[PDB]
C-alpha cells in the first residue's frame, strides 16, 4: 500500500515542485522502515517519534514539570534503562553530514534540561546506508549495552521509487 500510494503519487505529479513533496515523503517512509526494523532487531518498542516532554513524564512522574523550560522536540525514540536516559535517533543515509546536525540540535535542546532534571542522558544516533547497509552508531552507552544489532535491511522499494522520480523530472 506505501509503496503503491507513492506509484500512484509519481504516475500523477507534473511539476518539480509537487514532486519534492514526493521525495520527502518517500524520504521519511524509509527513515521510519529503518526504525521498525531496528526497533525489531534491538527488541525495543516501536515509537515514530516522541515529544521530549513526554520522555521526561515517562521515566519521572513526579517531575514538576512546570518549573522547567523543557523545549519541544522529537527525537525518534528512546531507552530507559534504570540509570541512563537514551535518546534514539534515526538516519538513514550514505553520508554522515545530517547525522551532525541532528546530533548537535539535540545536544543543545535535550541535555541542559535533562541536566537540570537530573536524569542522566544520552544522545544517540543510529544511521544506515542505504547502499551498503553498513550501521553506523554514535553513543557509547547504547554501544555497550547492543554491540550485536542483527537488522535485516532492504531498500531497494525506496531507490526504486526515487528513480522513478529522478527519471520523470531528469530536465
Ligand atoms: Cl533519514
Amino acid at each position: 500500500p506505501m509503496y503503491e500510494q507513492f506509484l500512484q503519487r509519481i504516475q500523477a505529479v507534473r511539476t518539480a515542485t509537487v514532486a519534492k513533496d514526493i521525495s520527502a515523503d518517500i524520504l521519511e517512509a524509509r527513515h521510519d522502515y529503518f526504525g521498525r526494523e531496528l526497533c525489531r532487531a534491538l527488541d525495543i518498542e516501536y515509537r515514530n517519534n516522541v515529544l521530549l516532554d513526554e520522555i521526561i513524564l515517562d521515566v519521572y512522574p513526579g517531575v514538576n514539570l512546570m518549573e522547567y523550560n523543557v523545549p519541544h522536540v522529537t527525537p525518534d525514540n528512546y531507552i530507559w534503562t534504570g540509570d541512563m536516559l537514551l535518546i534514539l535517533d534515526y538516519k538513514v543515509s550514505v553520508g554522515h553530514d545530517s547525522t551532525e546536525v541532528t546530533y548537535k540540535k539535540a545536544t543543545t535542546l535535550i541535555l541542559p534540561v535533562m541536566q537540570e532534571i537530573g536524569i542522566n542522558t544520552e544522545i544517540c544516533i543510529i544511521r544506515a546506508n542505504p547502499v551498503t547497509n553498513q550501521i553506523s552508531i554514535v553513543g557509547e552507552q547504547f554501544k555497550r549495552l547492543f554491540p550485536t544489532i542483527p537488522v535485516e535491511l532492504n531498500f531497494a522499494r525506496f531507490f526504486e521509487l526515487r528513480k522513478m522520480l529522478l527519471d520523470k523530472f531528469a530536465d
